[PDB]
């Protein structure tokens, strides 16, 4: 593989054509989907020449722990619907790679076992009906040796996913969400209608501020805001106490015609000024891609399709040489670019251009 | 039917070609009405995250009536072109949906047995050169139980339909303008010659500032000035005591390369500054374009061809589910973006992307 | 025909390829050609609502004579090759549409023979290597009952057409520069070459502000410069005593890469401030362009290869067809943007547009 | 010939796919590449008219020689790939048609060799692991007569060529670095990986401001550092003593999604304002592009993949009709815009459009 586009190729092969596409979908028309892609090819580095490149590093300090690269796996639900291994054969190849890894509050293989794995991960909340559900997840997490909260905000209830509708898209009875139990509604097959939909909007409560709250009080560890937009929501998140955010479309599949991340990123950036981290998905298919999200002032980015991509080639291993391949180009991109240093790589300027 | 393109395919289908061509087109090269859309497809809404959910409404109140959505059926002559039931079939949809619909001065049925199906109905007024006949169509349609006079102000003839000449269009035997004695204008068939294009040219008198004036003092109805684009004719249509406009380029079948409605909107809702109802209308075809053009500052949306499609392909039913699909789209959407009203939709902000 | 389109696909059919080459290219990779069309696509026009529309007149002044449109035919040499008739059949139909002719140095038939067709014609002048045969031309004009000079000023040389290079073109014998002794130049076959390139190198000098001087010393007739760009050029027009200039990049035909003059065309008359009239030519294919162009400031248009398509289609009754549809098709277009005369057509508004 | 691009049909037909491959792909996902011609093609030219073109030039003076067109052939390594007399044949025909000739580091002829043609060729550096070796080669160049040394300072390390890595692409036995003793590097055949970047990353040092620094005072001949994109970077090579620079981003072939040097040109001539000469590369494929260049700015363009397509289409006869052909649009597109200098072609404006 000598790119990620070899991955998804790679990823449609062997994938059931349902599984495939509750992976690639996006909600409505997918416009916001491909905005993200196009968001990013809009961007040009313009890089700095004769610098010394005697000890580039693409290492950074976040949350408290030092990270291979300025990236992270974004967390995606129900992994074992694309290896029979699931999250923990991505566990362990982003724990060898040096690379953090979100752990679902949807995982198909419970947290703690995720945790076990080692590799100091991340945790992705989704807020419950039942309060209490997902203030015990947190303590859960936390109690397993998860490094951070992140409270995924742009998901009142699950986006309209016209692939997974039109497919009758329903877990198979195989796949289960394992920190729970979940119910029946995700398997239920019923023509027309997306059963994780359903489900979702039978089990999630809206978060509020209130909620975050209620999460900071709860935990020591930092909680990172996932699916802002704003620019005023990334500043109260920062007077709201969290660590970070994930400014974020959720990768075209909630609100169809939501802003891509990258388009807002570098308002959001001046706007916190220091106060949180600010991470950034959506789209992310090369280092090239990362260099330029480090460029409009990100902390670092969540990688979320191409590492089911990988996971669904060749497991482990295809996750394992996916990172690889991220690394290097990440390091290839900083050095040409003139940067010794993820830091460096946050002072370059960009410019907008065309297709 | 899970998006409102499905019931486009199932309308073309049914359809015969020269009756789908008079719906679907516009004037000369069709610029405006590919613009309707592309101007749609540039905006992206910026989402708030966070706030309270737990009461949504799509509900508005406008010209003195609440509706179920911020959305009304446009004016579309000669219902009966697409369904044998025409406009009863679509306005007794309305009713049930809790959707403003608009009767039109051409309807294939009269204004006042549409009406009398209920829901609180629009009266959409062309005016004829014998004034006399449209100002007694004012008083009809005000003594039948509209609610509000949608004058059309962007017809002082109809525009240059090149399907329709190039089909040598005319209506059948069997679809009448059913308020009038319209003769039979619209029904001789020639060659490379739109029959209903002479019909207007012969039966239309272009409307005036005076001809506003006339209806205004002629009726207690809020008059609602339907085709306005120039931001000097919105703070007009104020000063002359309209109670609403519609921002629009009437489908892109009036000026080919007339700007697209959802583009002059910011400008012309901060001009009238609260003095009236501001709505638009051209290519809306889903809730998440209803929410745009709400962030943009629109009151409400119409939406035209899509009415039709549902009509065409199944009646009075098929309006049933577009309309319960657009609801649970805007309620989607709206959710999504953090808006449990559509004020607050109105003070979201947008911004513009790329294709 | 119901469009200027129609009529290209007419001239298509029947003309030589070579022909058709020689009408339609541009120079280098047509990048000029092709933005001409681009430019009018990306304008869109605010229309006006509700003005008095009782007495639409498409009429103007210009240099001393009405005009039907604001619209004359431009210059284009060797007519005679799309139509034995030529030049004699497109002044005719012009004569009776009351639209100017211009009448070119390289006509196929002598300029005094198609201004003895009436109509009060303008005469086009290129500038010669012996200057006295350039003022003798001017003064030929003049007593013919020519009533404007229009100067070409943006052919030093012709430009470098490939599809003429490639085709190897070349004059037919029977179709010469009836306004001279124009020798044997143009007619020569050489491979790889354009015989009528060639033929413009050896008997062309490039004009100068000198050479402006020089006609406007020779003649009473309003002189006016074809082929300004630079708003500097446009000053320095009226500054030597032009009564017009028209904003062109000769359809694309000389520089390439040259910027269309449809976009220089609102800096350029502000720049003038009605120091003289300021016309623009390149890529008009409708009275919906017509009306653009008057909105960005033109005092007239200039229409070039759909006039030739419309002779090599049908001769002079194919010309009177395609000017009677662009006089349809100004009314149609003013009447629709609420513009009872031209003047008020200049003072719309405009908006730029996407695609 | 009538246009670069038949050159590039010329050479696809007879090269090895694998070698044309070499000389036409980029790096990453190949969008520098593609932006280089992009960003061209959105440039127009506003043409200035009716001035003296009675001794159009295209010469200009650059460190210290007269070049006969504003244009230089770009240091392009190994052109043994392409034709058995490799720069021999592109250096004679770059003298004798009066242009620079850019001998390179990785040369497949020595340059001694190449530079025994005459013509007053420049020496392209790369800086070696032993700088010392860099150092000689700058001696040797000096030696030799080459009057510039243009220091290529965007390659710390060769870029990721996709096209190369998926063909395994090494130099064939009979194509050596004629300037050293290589080593085996870039002959060994290994599969996914190009032979050559593992070579200049285990070859090449990257070079720093004291490479440079080390450069100017081991020579008298003008430093022109190649691969400039920041604007600070420009002003630190004038700080730091440099005769010239290239604003490049190295054909696409270095950081994938560099911004093309045509977009930063304007901007980076108006900062060292004149203090260096400024030159530009990256996608000129006519006469009208190098027109565009220097309207931006550029004291002269460099012409890298083209020289190569003649060279592979017709040897040294190839070079010469290309270089010819060139001269030629480059003089018709100065005329045409007005100019009978290069200088006042710098002074030329522009205006970006679209597509
Ligand atoms: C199949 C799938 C499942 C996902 N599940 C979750 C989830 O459970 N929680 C969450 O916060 N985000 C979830 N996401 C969103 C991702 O975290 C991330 O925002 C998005 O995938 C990033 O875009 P990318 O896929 O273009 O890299 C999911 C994404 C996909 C494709
Ligand atoms: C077949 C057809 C007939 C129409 N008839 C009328 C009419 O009688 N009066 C009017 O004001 N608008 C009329 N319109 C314009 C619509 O009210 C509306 O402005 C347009 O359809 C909105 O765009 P949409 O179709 O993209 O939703 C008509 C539109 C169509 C497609
Ligand atoms: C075949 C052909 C011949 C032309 N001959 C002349 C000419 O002799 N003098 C001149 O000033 N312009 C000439 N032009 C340019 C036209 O006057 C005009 O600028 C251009 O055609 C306008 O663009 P349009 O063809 O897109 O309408 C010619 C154009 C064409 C296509
Ligand atoms: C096959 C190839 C080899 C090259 N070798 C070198 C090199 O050895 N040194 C260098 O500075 N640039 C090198 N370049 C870059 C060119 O000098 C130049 O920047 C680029 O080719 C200009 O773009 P163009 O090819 O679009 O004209 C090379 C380019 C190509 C295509
Ligand atoms: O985007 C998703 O699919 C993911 O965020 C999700 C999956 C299942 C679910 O119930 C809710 C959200
Ligand atoms: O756009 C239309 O077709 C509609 O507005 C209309 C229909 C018939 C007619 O005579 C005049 C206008
Ligand atoms: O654009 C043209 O072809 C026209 O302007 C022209 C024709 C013949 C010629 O010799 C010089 C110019
Ligand atoms: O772009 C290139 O290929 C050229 O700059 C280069 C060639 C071989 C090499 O080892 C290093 C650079």
């Amino acid at each position: 593989y000598v790119s990620l586009a070899d991955l998804e190729r790679a990823a449609r092969d062997v994938l059931p054509g349902e599984i495939f596409d509750f992976l690639a979908g996006g909600s409505g028309t997918e416009a916001s989907l491909v905005a993200n892609r196009t968001a990013l090819e809009r961007v040009f580095v313009i890089p700095r020449m004769l610098r010394d490149l005697t000890d580039v590093t693409t290492e950074i300090d976040i949350f408290g722990r030092r990270a291979a690269l300025p990236m992270a796996v974004a967390p995606v639900a129900y992994q074992r619907l694309f290896h029979p291994e699931g999250e923990l054969a991505v566990a362990r190849a982003a724990r060898d790679a040096g690379v953090p890894y979100t752990i679902c509050t949807l995982s198909s293989v419970s947290l703690e076992e995720i945790a076990a794995v080692g590799g100091r991960p991340w945790f992705q909340l989704y807020w419950l009906r039942d309060e209490k559900r997902s203030l015990d997840l947190v303590r859960r997490a936390e109690d397993a040796g998860c490094e951070a909260i992140v409270f995924t905000v742009d998901v009142p209830w699950m986006g309209r996913r016209l692939r997974d509708m039109r497919n009758g898209f329903a877990l198979p009875e195989w796949v289960t969400a394992a920190n729970f139990d979940a119910g029946t509604a995700a398997h239920r097959r019923t023509q027309g209608v997306s059963a994780v939909a359903d489900h979702t909007a039978r089990e999630f409560a809206p978060a509020t501020w209130e909620s975050v709250e209620a999460v900071r009080a709860h935990t020591d560890l930092p909680v990172v805001l996932k699916g802002i937009l704003a620019v005023e929501d990334a500043r109260r998140a920062v007077d709201a106490g969290a660590g970070g955010i994930v400014v974020s479309n959720h990768g075209g599949r909630q609100l169809d015609g939501a802003v891509p991340g990258i388009e807002m990123l570098g308002e959001i950036v001046a706007a916190v000024s220091g106060g949180c981290e600010v991470l950034v998905d959506g789209g992310i298919r090369s280092g090239g891609d990362v260099l330029k999200a480090t460029a409009l002032g990100a902390s670092a980015v969540l990688v979320g399709r191409p590492v089911m991509w990988a996971l669904a080639a060749a497991g482990q291993d295809g996750v394992r040489q996916l990172l690889e391949l991220l690394a290097e180009e990440v390091r290839d991109a900083m050095g040409l670019a003139g940067c010794e240093s993820v830091g460096a790589a946050r002072r370059l300027n960009t410019k907008l251009g065309v297709v």
